[PDB]
RNA sequence: UGCUGUAAAGCUGGGUCGAACGGCCUCUAGUGCAGAUCUUGGUGGUAGUAGCAAAUAUUCAAAUGAGAACUUUGAAGACUGA
């Protein structure tokens, strides 16, 4: 890790908590909503049902919001913006804002890279 | 195209597009939908499916026309039957 060093990331559960039925109906969006039916086998929590969001599945606080590679992504939209990750150029990346022009990215990327900031998406336009 | 969050969600790559829009501290509310035989609009499967069967009945040729079972004319065969 080129970051300041971490203990190893550790993702409880990797797949998306998708609602009940957002497979079976197009109507139901895969946004996760809580089952509030009387009868619901998912709220019920029968063996075989999908898992559901709970607190357990919380991050450990140490490696909480770092990406693969153990930076925290902060949100860019002008040069002036880089300011705030001088003293934290090895824990924090810099995202350039996607509404950003071809050309004040361009600035962006050439001042990151003169103060060593990571930058998240490099190459988009 | 991926990243972040247990989550509600946030951010981002590419495509499309054409004129406005967001973060933060607060204020406010006509503020969150899967259901209500909900409302309005739109769209399916059904399905090229049910069907297009009362009132006797049409046929040959020529003309016209891009195109004629269905138009026009001629010839015939019929019917309504005062
Ligand atoms: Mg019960
Ligand atoms: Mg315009
Ligand atoms: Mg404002
Ligand atoms: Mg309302
Ligand atoms: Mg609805
Ligand atoms: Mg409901
Ligand atoms: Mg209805
Ligand atoms: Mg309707
Ligand atoms: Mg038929
Ligand atoms: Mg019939
Ligand atoms: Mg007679």
């Amino acid at each position: 890790a080129t970051s300041v060093p971490h203990p190893k990331i550790v993702k409880k559960y990797t797949k998306k908590f998708k609602r009940h039925h957002s497979d079976r109906y197009h109507r139901v969006a895969e946004n996760w909503r809580k089952q509030k039916g009387i009868d619901s086998c998912v709220r019920r929590r029968f063996r075989g049902t999908i898992p559901q969001p709970n607190i357990g599945y919380g991050s450990n606080k140490k490696t909480k919001f770092l990406n693969p590679a153990g930076y925290k992504v902060y949100l860019v939209k002008n040069v002036k913006d880089l300011d705030v990750l001088l003293l934290h150029t090895k824990s924090y990346a810099a995202e350039i804002a996607s509404s950003v022009s071809s050309r004040k990215r361009v600035e962006i990327v050439a001042k990151a890279k003169k103060l060593g900031v990571k930058v998240t998406n490099p190459k988009g336009k």
